[PDB]
């Protein structure tokens, strides 16, 4: 086991000595400002290893970052023994260490005129258990989550925590689907039903897990504390509603406005990717179904091939385009930043992932007609390419339903499979085709990109999209899916460890912008499923009223069970909302112990009474140094006895 | 003006001397325990006035009160000056003071063998300038309801919130209704729209008001702090996950069980009145569309007759189911109680308001034809009655599209004016039917029933039911609401003061149920909205594709507006939420100021970094006294001119 004694790297470039030069000596010159350097130079560029020198300072900015979290209310529970060494009982955690050192770099006390990168050593010892601890056990635990945060941070925890409850709730439609598969047969209205009726449970439980897992970290609103982006623009400077601090306003109005660009962006994208989808769909049916003679396997690659190099630069244009008007969204923080851009590319993965579906459950197979005109382009066009004269021979357009069982089996098993050998086979060829102690390494480790935990976010919400909305036609899918999540699980470990570096501990409450992404898609997942059912069900499809009510049950059937899951989970405890709500009652009643001596949160004798005769009889007096007014048979028994005496006196009349 | 000095009023109803008798005994027993009783006795039963004796004693208990909402999070800012004499520069409220003594009356220390009831008198000097500068004032102010807030209490106050807001609100259908009927005309696909998007904004709004409102009154969370119900059930006993406190047990979801037999119950409540209103409508098809003779006038009274001794026949019976099933549901507190019966008398409430307009613009007006089968039964069944053999004269069925416009203006003028009639003529009537100074006005007062803020708060939900979904059939019903709910609010005002006994100062952060009985109506108002216009705009219905995406769109664009109304105000500042986040940050700040000698929330010098080459010293030296592991080239300097040495040398090799 290899071990490491370093905490940061920084690697400045080498271009020309005149920048380079100056590069190296102010970054030295910052960096010495509180922290140690050692700087061996390797692979033509400098590397600047970075540690804490002094223990008894550095416990001291991590304790005084233990109080600002806590002040802000992210953290549950306060550091309040107000001894540094004492606190240590909450040991600080080598995330914690790696964050808290990473931003005395990143804070602005540095970024510095093209600084190569900025990244943490792997630690191999824990790596190797890792990796052998997840492949030995059938089923993962908290506990095994909880040691992803602390030594790679919340940001990559969240992303285990997500899939694995996203692997065992996909046991469900594993097992009804199974079952549709094995008896109910294909296209259900009721695997639909009970496909909708899952979406909402694991997406609804799954945001009521968030919650108790930012309290559980201590993360929970750590989104609002971040620093803000320095290319952020701001009209004017105000005081903060809460801390009072001078923070800089931009008018959120106004960016709401801004992101109104969004519209027009969405359905550039779904008419630029899906133009481009439909039209490989129409060679693929041409290519295949109406023949066109030999050279049919060979010719057969080529709508593929169109897709291949259609893909990134169509896609790539409509990104330039999202990037830009990202930038004029104008967002605070690298958070939100972040978060938006990869909503605008969501609408390019959704298009790029399931319009080869649509194509089929909602124009091949259900009418399938309307592709006569597109036919005769590719029969007219192909003609051109032959070069001789004599038409391509043809054979009547005939269509096949088992083409969306094709096609789902591809994105279940085969696009899975492929998968696999891309995420991970591919990264270890490149190191391969690559092919003191500390520093061969540490060159390695320099090569290596930082991860993305973005990339295995959509892989999954993606692939959930497969079940909410496709799955009616293939119900095989979810178990398909459940057996891979549980390699998933393993794999992603797998490349975090050997094919990327390790990345910067960063922290998040929540899997972001990829909850709004799962709900859209259970949404609309409700109307696809229906809809697909009646019209490849296959009397005459009435799409009148026969399609229009299989969307308006199914829809109204997720509408009412999203508010009945969600009124039962509200009135079932939830672990980190009953945290925080205790915490803030506690605080407040020892404030009430320290201020009013303990007592208070009893009720007096009859004889008190007297006393009361007493005030009574003050009043009086006070009055009586000055009509009807102050009027009083004073005592307890005077009242009752003249209450009495009427008692009878009233019956007298009677 | 007439001036009073009681707090509060118990009269005891005398039957028979024995228990008569000893309900005087020992209710006084009990009253002069804390409180001072003078007992005056007229119209046959004894009258208990209470008041407070000891202001040194009550004040007490006030600042105790004070501290108990603050302790659970209800109230934002502590009165922690400690002293409570000089805590009244927030003085006592007279609603603050009647509920603090009622719940000292009525906690328990009483409730006492039918005590007739419990309730203070009303102040005939705050009632005159109450309802003066009301009728002077064509704008209300929010110090005016404050002002309501302070006499009667929160409950009554957010009414009169609510009103003034929906009244304000109100006003933008007034315009483009207005203009829908000046310009566009009758069953408009665009007034719909602007309905729609008009009550997400109106009602998304209100939900943000009443956050503010609770915040401002120092009522939220005051839900889940008002005793429990006495015939609470309750399985086991445990501790209060937030406070500790002994809190008995009821299995949440042993509730939600008992609370599905609400939908069979809803289904009994559509039948029952829905048979009873669609009855009564064909009988008024008869009547006048289909003639039937002499006496026409004197029969078209006739179907009324039924309504008025059908309706509160079927309903006090389903009633009855409904009062049974809140008891079976059971409820912890009073509040939730109430909250419960009031959701289910919506149903009710429903029916006998809309199912008129639903049997119009859904059965009667686009179809009709269905209606022959309903004709011939009044037909066979009148000739009975006539007792003559010779048929009664008909003619020929003719549909006519002004019934809908004749309804509305029913509605929307007609029952607004008998409105007025019934809610303050009528009691006012009933006044001058029964038609010292204390005892006068006491025995007027002690007539008078209880306050029910219910009532008013559904006349104005209901109203609004016709604004959301039938209002694109009338857009001139917004006006006539409009003018109503200004007088509305006079006259509401009006009948608190002289109509009705001064309702006890009761809490609450919300309107509560009628929060989803609003949500309900926007939503079922644009499915209703739109197929109005399809169906009654008078080409052949085709009710398959035609009705179905004209409820599609609308409904969609009502989602898609509720998602779009709610992110804009979710990134405008909310007040309410503001102040408590805010004391939160305070109150762990002081703390951190107390414990830390108010230092916490700067950098070292560069001369310091030699404290940190003396730390790696001390490292350095105690691993001496102990391979490749420790090794540093210590100081700033020293690893510069390595650096450097380094940047020459690598170009050496170039
Ligand atoms: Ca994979
Ligand atoms: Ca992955
Ligand atoms: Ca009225
Ligand atoms: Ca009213």
């Amino acid at each position: 086991g290899v071990d490491f004694v370093i905490h940061y790297k920084v690697p400045a470039a080498e271009r020309d000595e005149a920048e380079a030069g100056f590069v190296q000596l102010i970054r030295a010159l910052t960096t010495v400002g509180l922290a140690t350097e050692v700087r061996h130079g390797e692979n033509e560029s400098l590397l600047v290893f970075v540690k804490v020198a002094s223990p008894d300072l550095f416990a001291k900015q991590v304790y005084r970052a233990r109080l600002g979290d806590w002040l802000h209310g992210v953290r549950v529970s306060a550091p309040h023994n107000d001894i540094a060494q004492a606190l240590q009982d909450e040991p600080v955690v080598e995330a914690e260490r790696l964050r808290l050192i990473y931003l005395m770099i990143t804070k602005p006390h540095n970024e510095w005129k093209h600084v190569e990168s900025i990244f943490p050593l792997h630690s191999h010892s824990f790596n190797k258990e890792w990796i052998k601890k997840w492949s030995s056990k059938y089923t993962l635990e908290q506990t095994d989550i909880d040691n992803i945060r602390d030594k790679f941070g919340e940001s990559v925890a969240f992303y285990f925590a997500f899939l694995r409850s996203y692997f065992r709730f996909l046991v469900i439609p594993s097992a009804f689907g199974f079952g549709a598969w094995l008896l109910l047969g294909q296209f259900s209205y009721l695997y639909a039903l009970l496909c909708g009726l899952w979406s909402v449970v694991f997406f609804e439980y799954w945001k009521k897990q968030e919650v108790d897992l930012a309290v559980q970290w201590g993360v929970r609103g750590v989104s609002s504390i971040q620093q803000s982006r320095p290319e952020f623009e701001w009209e004017h400077e105000a005081e903060d509603p809460i801390t009072g601090e001078p923070v800089k306003v931009y008018p959120p109005m106004k960016r709401v406005k801004t992101q109104l660009l969004q519209i027009p962006f969405a359905l550039a994208c779904v008419v630029a990717l899906g133009a481009l989808i439909v039209t490989c769909n129409s060679l693929e049916v041409f290519i295949n179904e109406v023949y066109s003679g030999p050279g049919k396997q060979y010719l057969g690659f080529l709508p593929t091939i169109f897709l291949v190099i259609g893909t990134p630069t169509i896609s790539g244009v409509l990104m330039g385009a999202a990037e830009k008007l990202n930038a004029m969204e104008n967002y605070a923080t690298v958070d939100a930043h972040d978060a938006a851009l990869i909503q605008k590319q969501f609408v390019l993965n959704f298009m790029t992932s399931y319009m080869a579906l649509f194509f089929t459950a909602f124009v091949y197979i259900p009418f399938g007609h309307i592709l006569h005109p597109f036919l005769n382009f590719w029969r007219a066009t192909a003609q051109t390419l032959t070069f001789s004269e004599k038409e391509l021979p043809t054979r009547e357009f005939q269509i096949n339903p088992a083409r969306i069982s094709n096609q789902m089996f591809y994105f279940t098993v085969t696009a899975q499979i492929v998968n696999f050998a891309t995420e991970v086979v591919v990264p270890y060829i490149k190191q391969q085709a690559f092919q003191a102690e500390f520093l061969q390494r540490v060159r390695e480790e320099c090569t290596l990109e930082e991860y993305d935990v973005s990339g295995d976010y959509r892989e999954m919400v993606m692939q959930f999209g497969y079940v909410a909305m496709f799955s009616v036609a293939w119900p095989l899918a979810a178990c398909c899916f459940l057996v891979n999540n549980w390699v998933e699980l393993r794999s992603d470990a797998l490349k975090i460890a050997i094919s990327s570096r390790r990345p910067i501990p960063w922290r998040t409450d929540s899997i972001g912008p990829w909850l709004t992404a799962l709900s859209f898609l259970s949404w609309l997942g409700s109307i696809t499923s229906s809809a697909i059912v009646y019209l490849c069900s296959n009397a005459s499809p009435l799409k009148a009223w026969g399609l229009l009510l299989s969307i308006l049950f199914a829809e109204h059937f997720y509408l009412v069970v999203q508010l009945a899951v969600r009124f039962v989970l509200s009135k079932l405890d939830s672990p980190g909302l009953q945290k925080e709500r205790k915490e803030r009652f506690q605080t407040k009643k020892r404030l009430l112990q320290e201020n009013l001596g303990q007592d208070a949160a009893a009720a007096p004798g009859i004889e008190h009474s007297e006393k009361i005769t007493r005030e009574a009889l003050e009043e009086e007096a006070r009055q009586a140094s000055i009509e009807m007014f102050w009027q009083r048979q004073r005592g307890m028994q005077e009242t009752i006895e003249i209450g009495r005496r009427m008692i009878e006196q009233q019956l007298a009349a009677g």
